[PDB]
């Protein structure tokens, strides 16, 4: 239970299912989806363009599981267990799909000579730097007003937003243009709720992390395998 899970669930599903449907298929419930490894597998090969190893019981489970974790391992990843992953313990597979978000759509970011979580903080502050009542600084508070996430839109499309008319002290309507606006014209999903943020002054800096990152990926071009599908 918690805030953070409470984030985490919301964010880490969203995101997993923008790649997913790239392979016909999604997961809709993140505590029991991945118990099986089939969609652990479907999920790593879509967003790295390998073969992983071929795919009813226990073991059945286990060997699944354990095959996405060789992946992983093969691509430096540290590594939890596969046993906790296919009895559906929620905090390790929280942070399974968090090592695999920050190994394969954040890590190889890189902005002048600035990689992983400061390249794409760096990519956030080049971006938003021209808007005057925008300052990012971190994965978190800096982007709780709407402004943040508005501008990074904006810098790249600017029809879709009347940035001038967004005012700091509404961040709800600031948060909710962002998040349809990118959902419907950018194919991001609503990895964050509006709502839910204005209630918090302590946003979950993994919940920001993966979310701007998929506005790198859907704007860069960078790696093809990570835009949105």
């Amino acid at each position: 239970a918690g805030h953070m899970e409470k984030q985490q669930r919301k964010t880490f599903t969203a995101w997993c299912n923008s790649h997913l449907r790239k392979a016909g298929t999604q997961i809709e419930n993140i505590e029991e989806d991945f118990r099986d490894g089939l969609k652990l597998m479907l999920l790593l090969e879509v967003i790295s363009g390998e073969r992983l190893a071929k795919p009813k019981m226990r073991v059945h489970k286990i060997s699944n599981v354990n095959k996405a974790l060789d992946f992983i391992a093969s691509k430096g990843v540290k590594l939890i267990g596969a046993e906790e992953i296919v009895d559906g313990n929620v905090k390790m597979t929280l942070g399974m799909i968090w090592t695999i978000i920050l190994r394969f759509a954040i890590q190889d970011i890189s902005v002048e000579e600035t990689s992983a979580k400061e390249g794409l903080l760096l990519w956030c502050q080049r971006k938003t730097a021209p808007y005057k009542n925008v300052n990012i600084q971190n994965f978190h508070i800096s982007w709780k007003d709407g402004l943040g996430f508005c501008a990074l839109i904006h810098r790249h499309r600017p029809e879709l937003i009347d940035y001038g008319k967004l005012r700091k002290d509404d961040p709800l309507t600031n948060l909710n243009t962002a998040f349809d606006v990118a959902e419907k014209y950018l194919d991001i999903p609503k990895m964050l709720d509006a709502e839910d943020i204005v209630g918090t002054a302590r946003p979950d800096e993994k919940a920001i992390m993966t979310y701007v990152s998929s506005f790198y990926h859907a704007f860069s071009g960078a790696q093809e395998f990570l835009e949105p599908g």
